[PDB]
């Protein structure tokens, strides 16, 4: 309630089993979501809704490298995607509000922002409503429910499964690098999250891995994040826009301006590749201490 949570620090034990590190990633991930719940049913705070967008993403992305020694039953897998649905929406409207439009310098811009700033409020209407549906809480119930049954039957210590998907996600990172060409929607998109995969593992396995080797890994991954995800942004503006006129033929001209200059930006300031590749060409995978 009014205050964002951010995920707590998880420091994992070095000794630490696979049966112990599972329920506490994943219990990081489901208390990251929780504790913002109140704040984004009865605020309309942008960074509330932001920690609880990204708690759900961490959480989708540890089901992903425990699929293997624990498989998350399909029923739950289909309420998680719906849930970063009804939260991503109204976070892609938030950002084009707060951060894609007011980039840009024709003066029926002034009514178009406010255009946006009531889909994006009725999209954090929108995003309350399935919070407070059953949905929402039976979900967030089985899963936790789920993560305390599976957990004791999970093999092995957490480094020795550590080493196996952070040796997996930087031959996968370095090889999207390498793989990524030009003006290429699909080959950016895949770098760009296997920046996300990589950055919250080692945030799982913080306390397994080295304080400074690490320290640099994620500042170079949090950096490139930040430049594909910039021409991502550009992108995801153009989409909603678009929508938004075929919805609102009333704001069209105002629209197509918007379109226009956000296609530009796509076009002269692209997602600079060649300071990406400089930034990855030296890394290498974070040894365990
Ligand atoms: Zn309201």
């Amino acid at each position: 309630g009014h205050a964002p949570f951010r995920a707590q620090a998880l420091a994992l034990d070095a000794d630490a089993a696979l049966s112990e590190a599972f329920p506490a990633i994943l219990g990081n991930c489901l208390e990251h979501i929780q504790r913002n719940e109140v704040a984004v049913i009865e605020g309309h705070d942008p960074e509330t809704l932001h920690q609880m967008r990204v708690g759900v993403r961490r959480l989708r992305s540890a089901l992903k490298l425990f699929d293997a020694v624990a498989p998350c039953p399909p029923a739950l897998q289909d309420d998680i995607s719906w849930l970063g649905t009804e939260l991503g929406a109204a976070r892609d409207w938030d950002v084009l509000l707060a951060s894609t439009l007011p980039r840009i310098d024709a003066n029926g811009l002034l009514e178009l922002n406010a255009l946006v700033q009531k889909i994006a409020q009725a999209k954090r209407h929108a995003a309350a409503q399935a919070l407070l549906s059953p949905r929402y809480t039976r979900l967030m119930l089985t899963l936790g429910a789920w993560m305390l049954e599976t957990a004791p039957l999970l093999d092995g210590s957490a480094a020795h499964f550590s080493r196996q998907i952070m040796q997996h996600l930087h031959k996968s990172l370095l090889k999207r690098a390498a793989r990524m060409q030009d003006d290429d929607a699909a080959s950016a998109h895949r770098t760009r999250i296997a920046t996300k995969r990589g950055r919250y593992a080692l945030e799982f396995f913080h306390g397994l891995y080295r304080s400074k080797s690490t320290r640099a890994y994620l500042k170079a991954l949090a950096a490139t994040q930040e430049e594909l995800g910039r021409h991502n942004d550009l992108v995801v503006a153009g989409r909603l826009l678009q929508e938004l006129a075929q919805q609102q033929p009333q704001a069209a001209e105002a629209v197509q301006f918007a379109r226009g200059y956000l296609l530009a930006q796509q076009a002269m300031r692209p997602a600079d590749l060649d300071a990406i590749r400089a930034g990855l060409h030296a890394l290498r995978a974070p040894q365990l201490r």
